[PDB]
């Protein structure tokens, strides 16, 4: 009954892309360099399926470690997937 737990989003990168507006990432606002989505945008396959979530701590994309990078860095990973969307993230906490 506590956060810190890790989870993965297995969306289908093929046939449909994502639809989330991501932010943070940069090694400043976040802990070190992990990404944190802003919200789930009601347009892409992400919001639809609802795999990703607000301020989601994405640490991997198809096996690509995100630890040590900015927002745009992950943005590239999440986006630059290809076949399937196998993103292993972490239960993101709230601001306060």
């Amino acid at each position: 009954p506590k956060p810190g737990d890790i989870f993965e989003v297995e969306l289908a990168k093929n046939d449909n892309s994502l639809g989330i507006s991501v932010t943070g990432g940069v090694n400043t606002s976040v802990r070190h360099g992990g990404i944190y989505v802003k919200a789930v945008i009601p347009q892409g396959a992400a919001e639809s399926d609802g795999r990703i979530h607000k301020g989601d701590r994405v640490l991997a994309v198809n096996g690509v470690s995100l630890e040590g990078a900015t927002h745009k860095q992950a943005v590239e990973t999440l986006r630059n997937t290809g076949q399937v969307v196998h993103l292993l993230l972490e239960k993101g906490q709230s601001p306060t």
